[PDB]
């Protein structure tokens, strides 16, 4: 998890990503998520959020936001108004 804090690190996990999940690895990377290697679950560098079930046309950043909007590094990249929006509060 540590190991974890880097791009290009996140990125080397996905490896074995399944190439059939409708979602790269390079949008979910960048998200701060790394692959745990089972199926298509993936976790956050920083917050631990555990996400999986990737759909056509989700876009990793919203996922993030949609489900754990305390996340620090979240925040720091998209800023809070963002998160604020993804949860309804305008
Ligand atoms: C459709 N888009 C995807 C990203 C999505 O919304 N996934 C949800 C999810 O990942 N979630 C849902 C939210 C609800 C409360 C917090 N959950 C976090 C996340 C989830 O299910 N994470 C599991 C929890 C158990 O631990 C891990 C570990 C790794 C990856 C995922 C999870 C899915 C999960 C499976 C069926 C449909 C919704
Ligand atoms: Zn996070």
């Amino acid at each position: 998890n540590l190991s974890m804090q880097t791009h290009a690190a996140r990125m080397r996990t996905f490896m074995y990503w399944p190439s059939s999940v409708p979602v790269q690895p390079e949008q979910l990377a960048s998200a701060g998520f790394y692959y745990v290697g089972r199926n298509d679950d993936v976790k956050c560098f920083c917050c631990d959020g555990g996400l999986r079930c990737w759909e056509s046309g989700d876009d990793p950043w919203v996922e993030h936001a949609k489900w754990f909007p305390r996340c620090e590094f979240l925040i720091r990249m998209k800023g809070q108004e963002f998160v604020d929006e993804i949860q309804g509060r305008y």
